[PDB]
């Protein structure tokens, strides 16, 4: 049903929260499709999740640009490498089964939770004090 429950530990700017929450929602969708052993849906939700992650990444990066965030370069590269990783994981789904989907999911969760708490948290105060919401 639910793999990841939203908590204050994942909180950031309000606008950013809407995107992180949506990513958590995709994770849970993908979990339910795996639980249902529905591989077509699993592949479809994984595609949507990946596409949405890329747009969320792009949104952060635009905030880094507009606001001249000093660590814009490293954070962007972190995003880029993870897109690469997601694209690699995706290839396994064509021939994979629900257990493959689960293993992928744990990977996605582990990265996302860490990234939000460790990397995304670094930009929060900087953007807050410049009036970003």
């Amino acid at each position: 049903d639910v793999l990841v429950k939203w908590s204050e530990d994942l909180a950031n700017l309000p606008s950013i929260d809407t995107q992180h929450k949506r990513l958590v929602d995709y994770i849970n969708d993908l979990y339910r499709a795996a639980r249902r052993r529905d591989m077509d849906k699993a592949r479809e939700v994984f595609d949507a999740l990946k596409n949405y992650a890329v747009e969320h990444f792009g949104y952060e990066e635009r905030l880094f640009a507009d606001y001249a965030y000093p660590e814009a370069t490293r954070h962007k590269e972190i995003h880029r490498r993870f897109v690469e990783t997601v694209l690699k994981w995706e290839k396994q789904l064509a021939a994979g089964d629900p257990e493959v989907v689960m293993t992928t999911l744990r990977g996605l969760v582990d990265w996302l939770v860490n990234h939000i708490m460790k990397e995304d948290k670094k930009y929060e105060a900087y953007l807050r004090e410049r009036g970003v919401s």
